[PDB]
């Protein structure tokens, strides 16, 4: 049952790193699980359902990395508290490129995709505020910026950057290089008078 | 010839104001410019291509802009200077909103846009790391990431937040508050230790 599951998302993920969704058929996810098509339908009312799905985990994965680092701040220096902060989507969504793509593609036609993205983008815009008005409230940041619209353009600035790396966009920073980049703008903007 | 065509691309605008490129048939473009389905062709071979040259012209009607401030450099400090250059876009973009947000889409499915952003946004990218270069080789500006890195994830970050802002999109940075932010984190980063 779990396992039927669990044999369709892992079918979807490995065929979107060929190709798009849209060249995808839900027959071509059931053969991939070893089931029918009417069995698939059982599980999925959709392909698109899948990529939900596949997506929903790969955002909560992120999300839960983040909690767990809020609960356990690292002992280092603020600038790599931002990066290991950062990291935690570099590391989640970059170990997830081909449901990362598809799931960008998907928020113009999914109304459900569209709604993940935007809570979640909203909680990690609010904790990010929050930080920034911890780091002010102690004196170490000065008062800039309103904090939620600044949080609000980094993480913006994360989602588009660190996508088009992951996709080799042109233009695009490297891989290797878009951690760094992005710690950069990230402390010089929120400490920086 | 040109009073058609600009008849074509002026419906074209207006009715992209309400629905999306999808939504809109060539009968209906065609009627709106008052000439029939079959001259419509002789204009453009696809409502495709309507929303291409659009794009276009509102693309280099930025890249012109930009291009006039780079040849006539404003009399007012660094700060100032960074937000006039981001002002060509946050006007340009922001007065033809319908055609970005289309142009946005379109991204996705059309080589030809894709291609075209492509190709502006290196330009682009390769003017602001320039500017960064000068900065530095006149000792105004210190040498932290590599210049065009940094010009990188500036322009890909006011891409997303402007095109957000503009959309209304949840989140987003309030269309009013948008290019103070932006102008902030660009200065900070820029000329920050
Ligand atoms: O790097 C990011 N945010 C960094 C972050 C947010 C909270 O603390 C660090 N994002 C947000 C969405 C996709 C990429
Ligand atoms: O604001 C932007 N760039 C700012 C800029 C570029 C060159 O000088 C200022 N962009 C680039 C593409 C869409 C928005």
């Amino acid at each position: 049952g779990d396992d039927r599951e669990l044999a369709i998302l892992a079918t979807a993920e490995n065929l979107l790193e060929d190709r798009p969704l849209a060249d995808i058929s839900v027959d071509d996810l059931a053969k991939g699980a070893g089931i029918s098509r009417p069995t698939f339908y059982f599980y999925f009312p959709s392909k698109e359902a899948v990529l939900l799905t596949l997506l929903d985990r790969v955002v909560n994965q992120a999300d839960m990395a983040l909690q767990t680092l809020a609960e356990n701040p690292a002992d280092t220096d603020r600038e790599n508290m931002w990066r290991t902060g950062i990291n935690v989507f570099f590391e989640t969504f970059g170990s997830h490129k081909a449901v990362t793509r598809a799931g960008q593609a998907a928020r113009a036609t999914s109304v459900e995709v569209a709604e993940l993205w935007s809570t979640f983008m909203q909680k990690w815009i609010a904790y990010t505020a929050a930080v920034i008005d911890a780091e002010r409230d102690r004196g170490a940041a000065p008062r800039t910026l309103p904090a939620h619209e600044l949080a609000t353009a980094l993480n913006l600035m994360n989602e588009r950057t660190l996508f088009a790396s992951f996709a080799g966009e042109q233009p695009s920073v490297p891989e290797a290089r878009v951690l760094d980049t992005l710690v950069h703008i990230w402390v010089t903007s929120i400490y920086g008078e």
